[PDB]
């Protein structure tokens, strides 16, 4: 006698068309609502400067092909019909790498007044430019993009629906622990034209990700406490010994092998430069003039070289006092001798004696030289994270 | 003169109208009723915080729109019909990496009470939070949850189906010499409500999973075993030679050598901390500071030095103390004088013994240090393994 | 006037009814009747305990919806139709990472009889237990399985159709020179029950792979080669000379290098233990305690020692063989005292031969004791390869 | 009583007769034109030599079955339909390693004049020659090519739309700061014919992309600047000595450490040769042939050897020189014996004197030899960065 | 008034039914033909036994059901109608490891004589077998195979439609440059039989590809010249000196460095053996060999030795010469006292002159062996060359 309300769907799916751009009239262009939320977003691999994510996607739009009255139907205000039969706009991501492994969720809402609702979950893992001028801490500034693809400034409207302020504070749905936390978002609208007379819509998300380095400043600060300690021990020993050679080698070699441990467990990309590893290499580059500084020194205590140290060197030192600071006869002959073979046997000693006082002053400039490098670059690394700290 | 069944089949599907909500009252919400099982887990990859695992399935929602009688139909109670003309929910997956690649099935059950039966096989690799802050005993808890994407708390009914009691334990159906291994698991129902006047449905799925350092104990613990075979090693020699110093730079270039090895084979994250590398770390630090004073003791054997033992090296020893605690004329004349040199000779040895009391103290003093650092790591090691042993 | 005979398959596709479970009694289970075939297996990755395969499947089921009549049919016994039309069952592969990427081909057999044919090319890449116990020679032991997953033990019938021998024996079809060889399989049935009143079927084929080491032989034997090479040139040298030392350090940091090599291009799971690896980590192990012993012997040879052979030792030493085996007065004074001097200087030689007849004694008896763990590792590795050949 | 716009679109779609190629008259061939544009280009992998981009793509192609006029129709010039229910051509990329992940965005342009219009986006990871004869500055020209795949040249027309003035200058549309840039880009049109009577179209877009090495300039330079580094400490030390042998095989050791960082950060393909790389195995041969020299000369200072100066050492100083360039006895007698042995012993070093003049010579010789080689690699530097700053 | 000529396209799309096996007579075998060609061919990866390509794939059969005529339908000889309405057998290629990604173009040809025409772009990633015999000249022989796989003998004939003697040199469409190059390609008709009264279709194309090693033989023969230079280098020095023994050891710590580096840049597979490898590794056991020899070179230098050169040394000698080739007195006494210790300091000399003579001919002898292993490795690589010149 009195069939159930799927009748009622029969109504609401009679003569519908799907296929055709669905308004009253053609020149009054339909309003699509967007908004858009962040779960949780995924890692960033960052080598081929990229980033995943996944979001949240609320939508609804004005279809104006279907009326409910609240009378006599029952009081369905809120109904769910299949997303196959309807239309739907075409709003994409932009420069993506792929699309999302979404699903289809065949379901839509329809009411009294018209509009249609769609809820939808879809991750985009897209191209995106980042800032590795300094590597522990990263700004991460990206910019999302929405448009109608096929569709013109006339044709499909963009809202974003929410007040900005509330878009600019959305901390209520974050997961802990993260590596990467966002600050805030900002929405705004644009426009881009190829060519002449043809004007299209365009909507942007921009996007602060960041991530904390509290993993890499345990990691990075102690190889640099390690320079100190290396640094420390190249100060004590005297330099004219081959000891100190022996170890040097031997601690550049070891030092090199765990800096390739740092640098291949987190390599950067072929856009940026890391400023820390370019500092890292600027450290071999002066411990190897100081290797050759040693060197120098060991060809210091041999005994024969020809070097000046009257025309030019005494300039030099000058330059740095004024801008840096029978058979008795037998028997007495044959003694003699032994006196004479023993006096050039401690006649050896004297040679080396001369040469001993110049490289250790030289040795001790190039120390002071590398000390106010190190602490250069102590300021530069409280100036950095001043700077992080103003945000 | 009679037909088969089949039209009985086509007295199921005459007038279904898919697409539609099945209900016969439209504020009255349906009621789907959910259970999953865990046949076997796959491998953790970890590095992009990430797990996978391969679940079975079960789910039954009454339909209502189906009626069957037991009576002149040749008692068919059970009956398989396509799952792609009939209603089906949207129960998915949270914070997916992707969906799993699932087959379709296309068959679902229909019976005489109205409702309709679903199995279905599905895997899921999904974003997880997982503590790494001791490597070989892993808590590796988890949670998954599934939901109503498109429809709310007044819309579908979610039920758990089974007393907890029998889901706390499920070890029946599990795969033998697996590495990761489950204990129990706990269901639990939430709601979470973005805005006002939005309250969607939500169930949570707890899961821990373990697995047993069986591998990484034997590999793991004889790397300590070596650092104790070279710490006893390093204590038999007299400290004054070299011969030390030229073994023990080789020893530590091969210790790291050999501790990167286990390091890249296991490596770890960039969000957790592995104190079993750190403490690794903390040996290599201890290793060079020994290694200072090791060259030190090198300096310490020389000939020429300024060092201060009266004003303060004396402060020091009592503060460890306190707190720690004719011709025969020419003949005689040159004879003389070979006596003479003779007696320099041998005075060289007198200007060495001196040095060699002090430094044996202090290498013993620091190898006490790093036998109490030993030994509270000893302590560490056993009080991890008995908190672990509690569970 | 006389149509084709594609009307005959209007006849075969009336009124067929796609969906239906196709039988004339329900209580009466239909029956499908399967059989498979290895044409080539692909590689083993190992390390996500996964293995890959391609094979071909063939099944048959009664469909019973289709009578033909060899009269006046122009003698059509065997003809195809698509199977996007017609009736098909669910039987899949349990364990999988992923469904293997498989092609369509719409086309199955009809005939007189009723029942339906269907040839199929399916890969599947699934995870499996395979045994590390000793690496050149694996036993690699798996089961796969196939099920009903939407239908019960009263719903289909499993068929295996073919006579177990000549299962035993499918050599016929296999690729030459493949890494991977196969010997028998063994087909069974079982049935597996969740809960009360609900029995599901379950078809298994056991399946046993086998490699050979020919590759492994000749680059895993010659390591050993190597290592009776370094143990036969640590045999002639004398003890007490540094020489070994520094050649030793030298040789086990290039052993170390060279097994990483082998190591790291074959590496193992988290779950089994090489043993072979196990027995070369042991190697240097014994090799550290010898070079343990070696420095031991390097500081036996100085002048400064005080250790005690009366007590304890001479008691080791029986243990071992009881269990294991005026001016001429001043001319005169200096002379003399010129001969006192020279006494003192080769009296320096008598201090160093009292020790060196006793670390020869124990670096013998550590070498009797590693050449007793080389033959014990020779006997094992004999007794493997004979298990091995027991087959 | 007036029914919506929407039963135009039935006008528009009433006996459309989807799958028939759209003509009035058979033989005059339908018109397709053409255009492509680059938002933004991904990674260049080029190991696997291929290349990743990612374009946007315009069509339009005359359709002639739809007729639409301005009266009596609300003005609709420009209306949406979708492109499943329309015909479309085949328009594919060739020598591509996949098809890219591209959406479907089903809806197109029709007006008044009958022309369909199409945009999409479009990525291609497709296989392309690169050049690296030099490694820093790459040329990194390629073409890719648009097709009618199953459509003849009578069957087809391709038209590019648009003047190749403004097609050569295309920079309004790019992404900043990225690794590869673009400057021009050229459109022409050929054909291909496979055998007799068959002539296909096609379309080829002819594309220099470019990449500047500011990454690889500082990072590729200062090893060089690390050569004349080690060249020139190897410059000053005496040839004589051993401490020279025993620093530069450890300076070899780093080199070839430092080097092989670079060179497996970057490495190259199997196709091409890097002659950067190239000269720098080449700086290790001439090395090695410097090693040899310098054992040659450790050898030289020895005071056993039988070689010929005189027959034709004389002969290349020659060669050179024209193209290149009672008791009182027996005391007596003991005291004489003392006098002899002492003779002897001063007697040791005459014989090393005469070979110290030789080596040395050769040694700047081969010094000049390196050092006209270093000089013309600078040469060779400075052409290609004079060649590459041409274009 | 008159309709265009899509209602000929209803004409041929009347009654066609779909999915029937197109023939007049059933027991008359439909024809298909085929043709196959390699526009470019992919990288191979040869680590999995699999290879790349991508080809162009050309066949037609004819249909029967469909007839034109050339009067009164306007001279359409060819069109093009889609392929998912009308019928297309099942052509696959076996063993492949995934099918590759290709497209749908979902068009073909119909003419008059009703047979089908069909082109299509397919690219296939499949296992097949190699030979590693010898490394930069690979034969890298293959076969493909096409089949009619739901087919039987007397269903689908396959044809090859094309003269072999022109199939045999196809050159005309191939890519310059490319590291992969192909001479011939050979066609031939089988057939497999599993069991008995089943015969099914079976096409096999042969494929010869090959690549040259024009990268590898810079980069592998230059190791040969080091090689020679070390040997060279391991000729001229005296062999009872420790300073080639400190050189050689870090010689062969870096020759197995430097090839490691050539070893992991080009690894190999787990079936076949690389014999330049293997004989790499021949001569890295025949340099610790002579190791071994050179540490009993440096043992043959010492003082304290019991060896036996007269019972069996002169007949290992023989051996080789048959197969191969009052105070005065107090004062006298004294003086004689200090002349006796005189002699005893020079009687030092004596001991260690008899050794130095045996051990160098020893040294030449297995130099001889090394110099004719390495004169039959260079007449194996002149054999080889020519073997692959013979082609
Ligand atoms: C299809 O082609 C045939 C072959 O040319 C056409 O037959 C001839 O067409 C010419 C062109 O006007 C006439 O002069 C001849 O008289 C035709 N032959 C005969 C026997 O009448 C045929 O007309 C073409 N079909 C159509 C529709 O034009
Ligand atoms: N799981 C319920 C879906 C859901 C809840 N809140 C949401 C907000 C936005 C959105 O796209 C989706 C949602
Ligand atoms: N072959 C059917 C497997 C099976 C048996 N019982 C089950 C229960 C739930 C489920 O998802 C699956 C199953
Ligand atoms: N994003 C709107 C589509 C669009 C704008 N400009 C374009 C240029 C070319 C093209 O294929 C497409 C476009
Ligand atoms: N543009 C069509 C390419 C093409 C030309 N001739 C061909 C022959 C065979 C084939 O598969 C393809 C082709
Ligand atoms: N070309 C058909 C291959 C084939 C021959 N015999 C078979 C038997 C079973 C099967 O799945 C496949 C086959």
């Amino acid at each position: 006698t009195q069939p159930a309300l799927l009748r009622l769907s029969d109504h609401l799916l009679a003569n519908y068309k799907k296929g055709v751009r669905p308004v009253r009239d053609w020149r009054k262009p339909t309003t699509v609502s967007i908004d858009v939320i962040m779960y949780a977003i995924l890692n960033v691999d960052e080598k081929n400067q990229v980033l995943t994510t996944y979001i949240w996607y609320r939508q609804y739009w004005t279809d104006e092909f279907l009326q409910w009255t609240p009378e006599d139907f029952d009081n369905v205000t809120k109904l769910s019909i299949p997303t196959d039969s309807i239309w739907v706009p075409d709003i994409l991501i932009n420069e993506f790498v792929d699309v999302g492994k979404s699903p289809n969720i065949p379901y839509v809402y329809v009411h009294h007044r018209g509009e249609v609702q769609n809820y939808k979950p879809l991750q985009l893992v897209t191209a995106c430019s980042l800032d590795i001028y300094n590597f522990p801490f990263d700004v991460q500034n990206c910019s999302l993009t929405f448009t109608s693809w096929l569709h013109t400034i006339q044709d499909i409207n963009i809202t974003l629906w929410r007040s900005p302020e509330e878009v600019r504070s959305d901390k209520s749905i974050f997961i802990n622990q993260g590596e990467w936390e966002l600050l805030e978002v900002f929405p705004q609208f644009k426009e881009f034209s190829i060519d002449i007379s043809n004007s299209y819509a365009e909507m942007k998300f921009y996007v602060i990700i960041r991530r904390r380095p509290l993993f890499y400043a345990v990691s990075l600060l102690l190889p640099s406490i390690f320079l100190m300690v290396v640094d420390i021990v190249g100060f004590c020993l005297p330099p004219d010994s081959g000891e100190r050679v022996s170890f040097k080698i031997t601690l550049l070699l070891g030092y090199s092998v765990f800096l390739i441990i740092v640098s291949d467990t987190l390599p950067a990309t072929a856009i940026g430069t890391p400023l820390i590893g370019v500092y890292f290499v600027v450290c071999m580059a002066l411990l190897v003039i100081s290797l050759a500084e040693t060197i120098f020194i060991v060809r210091l205590v041999h005994k024969q070289d020809l070097q000046r140290p009257v025309p030019d060197w005494l300039r030099h030192l000058v330059l740095d006092r004024i801008a840096w600071i029978l058979a008795v006869r037998g028997l007495l002959q044959e003694l003699s001798s032994i006196r004479h073979f023993l006096e050039k046997r401690d006649e050896m000693r004297e040679v080396a004696r001369d040469w001993l006082r110049v490289g250790y002053v030289l040795d001790r400039l190039l120390f002071r030289i590398y000390l106010l490098a190190v602490l250069a670059y102590s300021i530069t690394l409280v100036t950095l994270w001043s700077i992080w700290h103003y945000s």
